């Protein structure tokens, strides 16, 4: 969209100058169509950086996850300690 | 967004309005739609960017914690010093 | 930039008051000139925040490709278990 | 064990000594006995050694079962690069 | 280990018919056995030993996974960069 | 010593072999001062085996001290968990 946006930009300006050197009730309607349409594509990109921006959340939502499994389990980690404390008396 | 989506629509249609029996009144009745269209815009914007502050910072603890999901190396020095002990004995 | 946003709104709001006040061809026109400006400003700051947007999932990214290289590499742990079995099978 | 090894051993090196001075039939035996004394606790010893070194071999393992899990498992990593993939496309 | 427990047990059954009639010949029959035993404790502490060495091997190839269980310094210094560049274009 | 446990077994077996050759009081004597030197080397090999084992403990607790530690902090965790559920409610 940020293509449409640069040129439906473009364009706004052309009949800007344009409505500035002969202003006209014609001119002036054409050119708030133009602004209309250039609105219209403003929200449209608006509407897809939103949606990008929830994807990367939920990306870095499953990053989070992955950090909270990286270690090892109090479980196991509880195993091999006693393990040691076994050890260490017979030892 | 909900808002973005229907000052979108309701800009939609005083245009078709000023473009069926344009006049002053419409015409300024059309900018101050627009005016309205781009205060929403705006708003959007600054959440937006709001949002990427936040997201930024989010990435920011999640490397913090890459940093962190090693292991010291105050305490791997120690191990193998102890390996380097034993190596020695053993011999 | 935010601020520029800000004060070309604000500024556009000052013009929509006057058009409402004495509405004129020149008010109308210095008022569509106004809201090209702040169309213009919207656009940059779009194309910040896709830029930033970018960067973020570059960024993303490498996270990413560190947390795939935290675990102890399959050619380590391929070795300690061999030696694990030969050790269990010495000492049986 | 350790401390009846080294007394089994010093009350061996007693009669050592003894049997040296005032060789016998009666001192030949009873210096026997105790070696065999001595033998019958080294044994003991290499026995508990033997279990110790059992004991370290499994807390090794687990220990290797522990780092097997360090890491971030393949399907969720997957996961994160898909999401990364179609973020980039739609980027 | 098996071995060990049963020329014990020999060494036992001599010692007690050496005590019951002692002879020269029992005597030397007692000391070929101790022999034979030591033998045996000799062997059963070389397989200790080299277990021993291979235990520490292990653990020596455990350390050198733990070292490298973190994320790399230089993987790590990109995505501070990386970040510090966001924060400043953000702001 | 693995080495003098070696040798002190080897002199060991040759006076054994003297004295079923030749037996005597002098010969059995000898071959029981043998053994008891033979029997004060393997005690101290058991000595050493059993300092290297309480070593190798000390070492094994070390590395599970370290794995304990591998993992990232719950405070951390606590406070991105947190991060992202804002994040996701602002966002919504």
């Amino acid at each position: 969209h940020m293509g449409d946006l640069k040129y439906s930009l473009e364009r706004l300006r052309e009949i800007l100058e344009r409505l500035e050197e002969n202003p006209s009730e014609k001119q002036i309607v054409e050119a708030i169509r133009a602004i209309v349409e250039n609105n219209a594509q403003i929200v449209e990109a608006i509407r897809a950086i939103v949606e990008n921006n929830a994807q990367i959340v939920e990306n870095n939502r499953a990053i989070i996850e992955a950090l909270e499994a990286i270690g090892v389990d109090q479980k196991i980690l509880e195993e091999m300690k006693k393990q040691l404390k076994d050890l260490k008396r017979s030892l």
